[PDB]
């Protein structure tokens, strides 16, 4: 066929019920998810070819990183709970990967600052139960799939995107075989 199990994708032996029907994960510290999202733009070409209502979540990872890599993970909690995740993901990757100038959770607080996230704003949401469940989620979601490595996608808890079996030589046309075949799977 032209889509095969095993190829464009895989199919997970052990099936996540009640899973979001497009996740991706990531870190801010995955080289390969730098480009995914600051050059490829891969979320948001799934997101242009997705049937309608089908939502799109994406989830921080905690095994990059060490003890910042958590840090990022409740940060990009407060980031989903106060809905500006469009602010601060380009600052967010280029701080830690770009500058270097990301080393502390004090420095990730700076990033939403300049985007003008208020500062009691921010520290409320960071302590908030509201987040502490958020970053829970993220954590439950990656057990699900037993996650090692990122960036991920997955579809209905049931198929996982394997992008190593598609020509990345011209980016565009990868993306859309990318954004494609998750169009594809939410069909299935």
């Amino acid at each position: 066929a032209q889509y095969e199990d095993g190829k464009q994708y895989t199919t997970l032996e052990k099936p996540v019920a009640g899973a979001p029907q497009v996740l991706e994960f990531f870190s801010f510290f995955c080289p390969h998810c730098y480009q995914f999202e600051e050059v490829l733009h891969i979320s948001d070409n799934v997101k242009k070819k997705l049937p309608e209502g089908v939502k799109m979540t994406k989830y921080h990872v905690n095994f990059m990183g060490g003890d910042l890599g958590k840090d990022l993970t409740q940060a990009w909690a407060v980031a989903m709970a106060l809905g500006v995740e469009d602010k601060v993901t380009v600052p967010l990757f280029e701080g830690v990967q770009k500058t270097q100038t990301i080393r502390s959770a004090s420095d990730i607080r700076d990033v939403f600052i300049n985007a003008g996230i208020k500062g009691e704003e921010y520290d409320a949401a960071w302590n908030s139960f509201v987040v502490k469940s958020l970053v829970a989620q993220q954590e439950k979601a990656a057990a699900d799939v037993q996650l090692r490595g990122v960036p991920a996608m997955f579809v209905n808890g049931k198929y996982q995107l394997n992008p190593q079996g598609m020509d990345t030589s011209n980016m565009d046309v990868f993306v859309q075989q990318y954004a494609d075949t998750v169009k594809y799977l939410s069909e299935k």
